[PDB]
């Protein structure tokens, strides 16, 4: 039955190899977001100089 | 007629080596199969990923 503490560890990995990740589709994106951040960035120059002029 | 206790003997050996070893086939098939189970795991990766990516 040392089958046994093998299933067990089978077990644990059993249920090892599911939900055991969380928030990673989250993760990238933030990135994946921020990337989009990345290039309106510089549109706030003439933005302000609109401001800025007028 | 320690000779039937001897027969006996040899009775209860003679039922005895035969049908008493259970699932074994049927054990050695887990492990066999959990050895299946170690190795596809590694591509649950870019299978996340490109869920993840994607």
């Amino acid at each position: 039955f040392t089958l046994i503490e093998l299933m067990i560890v089978i077990a644990i990995v059993g249920i090892l190899a599911a939900v055991a990740l969380p928030a990673y589709q989250d993760y990238t994106a933030r990135a994946q977001v921020s990337e989009a951040i990345l290039l309106a960035e510089g549109q706030k120059s003439a933005v302000t100089e609109y401001y800025l002029n007028h």
